[PDB]
């Protein structure tokens, strides 16, 4: 049902005349639409936005103003939110293994909601923020996750209540259970299964006199790649919500979406800076590559949808980035029209785990994130409606 | 002669004073690396490929030693400019340039370029009319870690045509360059490339196009977790001997990156968490694959890790501090029992490491501390 944010060819042209490539263009209205869709289809799970996916300040402010909470991974992330006026009470420090700077930032900002998955974490947490609310993260199954989040993270389920009891012994507040099924999950069942497991744990805790009040179901909601998205997100979210109503009518339930919130709200605009026409497969060199926004190729095993403009015949083509490294090859055997130096191409669904792993390799600048609603092209869309 | 390596004592005293993670660079080791190259490869003047490590004190050291610089972008030119390096000292050796880079080259009077395609000629001639150009040719190497000859390099049969077209656009056809690949374990690749270049210089002479300069690129290797079987002295002497034989009347240059600093930097990082439940213990470190260990991903690399202290070792896993499952750095690594707060040391970490670090998950970039500016250095000089 929902439309992904996509710039038109005309918009690409006018934007790139004004702004030097490469740049990202983010639609706040599409971030908002994504937040509201999750509120509509998954009403039971309050949102802690996993800003690790995309920390663009205007996005964070938008989300804060919509009532979102935030999942923070580091001191840096807390500091960003603090400078935007967000109180520590709206944060969960959900990195199960915290460092000294992070714990100090948490104390400074009155962040007192933590996750953990190991006994070695308890004394660090109890010392930095005594009496903090803690959710123990359990390791869960998922046969359809792009990124496994249950080997490096997550306690065995049979240690969960023992960990909560040890944290309680150290003066922390044993508040509940969390899990993350893994990133880019194409499984709804994984959420349903984790929910049943947590239900049994909550019941066993109650008997021990520990009363658990909060359940955090993590993120993993998927976004379309160069082959679309083979999941119906509304049905996924409704099925999760149904299982939460079924099992957890009286518990405060929460979610930590990262990828989903902005993935479909951001486009990359990049120019062809060189061609190589010799031989059978042409090459085009772009001004953005694998050490910038296309770093998700490497870290996130990802294939982004590339759009070329032009109505003539297409042939298999290679696209590379602007660095001096051989690894900087983005697409091979990609059906493309004949492009020339100065042509702009468009990459859609570029909002998540892209700019956050960009670098200044070879001294290139970080591509900036342009706010679409501040540009005359947005206004032109409003008037066209 | 030997790698820069902090002792355990030095690690402990540094880490009491500087929060982990941090890199420590030895300027004296960089200088020793530069001098070693001057000694064993005297015929090739150095354009330092600062893409490997652009730490400002290193660049300033190198500039003070008389090094030139290979720049890959506007940003790199800007860094050198702020350090008072003149554009005469730079080669803009990215074969495919962008608008900002060409504008910076113009502003700073950088007038030496490489290229490998006819589509690059007009860009260069517009930006810096009359610039000196070297045409980059594609060459073979079956012992390179990183292939620098598929994305880059013109076919040899196109080279002189490219120089002539450059001439037609008013650029100065100065000569030929090549890069055999990064982490080359072959000396032959260099000797064979020199031979190809020599045939082209012979042919260009017969056409009345007299070429004056040859740039042989980089690729000199650095040790990894398994060390290094290449004798660097012998590789450099072999190359130099071929330069003397085939290019006695040509100005020859080299563009080392990795070699210059790779052996001059160490990383210090703390254990921030343990996981003992397994048959195999895990240790979580405060630096990972989204920081200086990014070379695991982009550079196919394995770094030498040193753990300290005592007792029986068992196979252990080390992960980084991110929330990502991919942030696993070593598996089945024989390590002693470590605890939260213990420091570990990674050596030979100076090249293509901090340069591909990120602020993923909001972590700060690990800073580069200059060893020579630290009491630990003075203390080594007091000993001696
Ligand atoms: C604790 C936590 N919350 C939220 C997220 C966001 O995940 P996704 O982008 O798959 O929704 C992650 C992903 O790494 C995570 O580790
Ligand atoms: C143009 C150029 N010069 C020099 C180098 C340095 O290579 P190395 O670090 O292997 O010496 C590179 C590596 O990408 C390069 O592209
Ligand atoms: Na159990
Ligand atoms: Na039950
Ligand atoms: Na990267
Ligand atoms: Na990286």
């Amino acid at each position: 049902a929902m439309k992904n944010f996509r710039l038109s060819e005309k918009e690409v042209k006018t934007l790139a005349k004004r702004i030097p490539t490469p740049f990202l263009v983010a639609s706040l209205d599409k971030v908002e639409e994504n937040y509201q869709f999750m509120r509509r289809h998954l009403p039971r799970a309050g949102v802690f936005y996993a800003m690790k996916a995309n920390p663009t300040p205007e996005i964070l402010s938008l989300l804060a103003g919509l009532g979102s909470h935030f999942d923070v991974a580091s001191a840096g992330e807390m500091e960003i939110l603090h400078e935007l006026g967000v109180d520590g009470s709206q944060m969960i420090y959900a990195n199960p293994v915290k460092d000294a700077r992070g714990l100090k930032a948490a104390a400074d900002y009155n962040v007192r909601r933590f996750t953990f998955d190991d006994p070695s974490e308890i004394d660090k947490m109890a010392k930095a923020v005594p009496g903090a609310d803690v959710l123990v993260r359990i390791a869960v199954r998922n046969n359809k996750a792009l990124v496994d989040l249950n080997t490096k993270f997550g306690a065995p389920v049979e240690e969960a209540l023992d960990l909560l009891k040890a944290a309680q012994d150290a003066g922390l507040h044993a508040m509940g259970i969390c899990f993350h099924v893994g990133s880019q999950s194409l499984s709804t069942a994984a959420y349903e299964e984790a929910l049943l497991v947590a239900r049994r744990l909550f019941d066993e805790a109650e008997e021990m006199g520990m009363h658990l009040t909060d359940l955090d179901i993590g993120g993993g909601f998927p976004v379309p790649d160069c082959k679309g998205l083979n999941v119906d997100l509304a049905a996924m979210m409704e099925a999760i919500n149904k299982q939460i109503d079924r099992l957890f009518p009286d518990t405060a339930v929460w979610t930590e979406p990262g990828r989903y919130m902005c993935g479909t709200a951001v486009n990359l605009v990049t120019s062809v800076i060189g061609t190589k026409t010799r031989g059978e497969q042409p090459w085009y060199i772009l001004d953005e590559g694998i050490y910038g926004c296309f770093s998700g190729i490497m870290y996130d095993h990802w294939c982004y949808p590339l759009h070329c403009f032009g109505k003539g015949n297409k042939k298999p083509s290679t696209f590379g980035g602007p660095s001096c490294d051989g690894i900087d090859v983005l697409y091979r055997d990609f059906m493309a029209p004949e492009l020339k130096i100065g042509d702009k191409v468009l990459v859609t669904e570029m909002g998540s785990y892209t700019s956050v792993s960009a670098t200044r390799f070879n001294g290139f600048y970080l591509a900036p994130t342009i706010i679409f609603e501040d540009q005359p092209e947005y206004a032109a869309r409003l008037t066209e409606d």
